[PDB]
């Protein structure tokens, strides 16, 4: 078990926007989660080699992480906010799929997801 290529963060063929909702996802949502004490496991793709998780990419076929989301937002990769919200939800779900209830990493994901939900509850109406 090598690592897979990371998710795409650059693709000139993909149409792009910078909507007020996407600006909120960067300035409020990503920034709030990134600074949290429990962000670090999520700030880059899972390194299955260094973590000795040879089954990780056997189980997880839609990897996602906040490093990827941060690059997507900074590079204006998205067309809409729903695409970015889906990336956050994929990241949390992958953690819950791979790990066991009550594991430390699951507790970390749950704490970040609570904050994520609190912030996207106030996603502004698209202008
Ligand atoms: C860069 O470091 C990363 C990156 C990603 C991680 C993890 C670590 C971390 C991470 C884990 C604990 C804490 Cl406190 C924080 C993180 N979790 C991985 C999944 C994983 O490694 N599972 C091994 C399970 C083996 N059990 C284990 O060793 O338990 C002991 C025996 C009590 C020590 C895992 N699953 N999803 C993610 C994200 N991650």
């Amino acid at each position: 078990s090598m690592n897979p290529p990371p998710p795409e963060t650059s693709n000139p063929n993909k149409p792009k926007r910078q909507t007020n909702q996407l600006q909120y996802l960067l300035r409020v949502v990503l920034k709030t989660l990134w600074k949290h004490q429990f962000a670090w496991p999520f700030q880059q793709p899972v390194d299955a080699v260094k973590l000795n998780l040879p089954d990780y990419y056997k189980i997880i076929k839609t990897p996602m992480d906040m490093g990827t989301i941060k690059k997507r937002l900074e590079n204006n990769y998205y067309w809409n906010a729903q695409e970015c919200i889906q990336d956050f939800n994929t990241m949390f779900t992958n953690c819950y799929i791979y790990n066991k209830p009550g594991d430390d990493i699951v507790l970390m994901a749950e704490a970040l997801e609570k904050l994520f939900l609190q912030k996207i509850n106030e996603l502004p109406t698209e202008e």
